[PDB]
Formats: C-alpha cells, structure tokens, sequence
C-alpha cells in the first residue's frame, strides 16, 4: 500500500477520533499506536465496549481489511461511529499508513 496516501486517508476519516503516536492520548476512540499483532480491546486505558473487547481477533492486514469495509457488521454493538471504506485500493493504502504509524 502508498503510506502517503493512507495517511491522507486516515486524516480525512480517522483523525478526529484517533491518535497514532506512542504515547499519543486517547480520544473519542483510543490511541492505535502498537495494534498490529494485538487482540482487539487492548489499547490500555480506554472503555471499550464488551463488543470490541470480546471480538478476540488480532489485529493485522486481513482483519483491518474486513473491518475498516464495515466495521459494525464486523463488530455489532461497536461505538466506533464509521460506515466503511467500501474501496480495497483505499483500505489497503490505510492499512499500510497504519503498519507505519502505529509502530513508530
Ligand atoms: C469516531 C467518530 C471514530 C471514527 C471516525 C473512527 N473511529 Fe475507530 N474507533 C472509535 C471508537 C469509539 C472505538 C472503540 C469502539 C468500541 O466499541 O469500544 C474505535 C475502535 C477502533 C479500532 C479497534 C481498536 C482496538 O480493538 O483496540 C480500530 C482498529 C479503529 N477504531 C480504527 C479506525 C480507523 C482506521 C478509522 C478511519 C477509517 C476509524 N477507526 C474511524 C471511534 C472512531
């Protein structure tokens, strides 16, 4: 994926909800930074709902493909207020901003 075309994306639909950096505060949503490899609801911290903390997947390419396409079908009951990102192109170029960001 083009990160510099990820994070255009993330801070045009992401952003106002969430922070990327270590150490970076939580905000409507939680800090993303160290997601990669960790189960869902894991950002400490944070009031998850029982929804995302029951979900039990990892997060990685494959599950943030599917979620970020819809993610209340992937996790119903979610407060994550967000319809999706119906392009694969756009979603993979996120996806790929992510990986960068959130392991810095
Ligand atoms: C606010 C209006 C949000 C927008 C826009 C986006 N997200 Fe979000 N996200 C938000 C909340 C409140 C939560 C917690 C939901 C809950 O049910 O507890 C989330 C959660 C996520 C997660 C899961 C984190 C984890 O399991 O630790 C991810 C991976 C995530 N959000 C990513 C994400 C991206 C990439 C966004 C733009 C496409 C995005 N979110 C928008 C709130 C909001």
């Amino acid at each position: 994926g083009d990160v510099e075309k990820g994070k255009k994306i993330f801070v045009q639909k992401c952003a106002q909800c969430h922070t990327v950096e270590k150490g970076g505060k939580h905000k409507t949503g939680p800090n993303l930074h160290g997601l990669f490899g960790r189960k869902t609801g894991q950002a400490a911290g944070f009031s998850y709902t029982d929804a995302n903390k029951n979900k039990g997947i990892t997060w990685g390419e494959d599950t943030l493909m599917e979620y970020l396409e819809n993610p209340k079908k992937y996790i119903p009951g979610t407060k994550m207020i967000f319809a999706g990102i119906k392009k694969k192109g756009e979603r993979a170029d996120l996806i790929a901003y992510l990986k960068k960001a959130t392991n810095e």
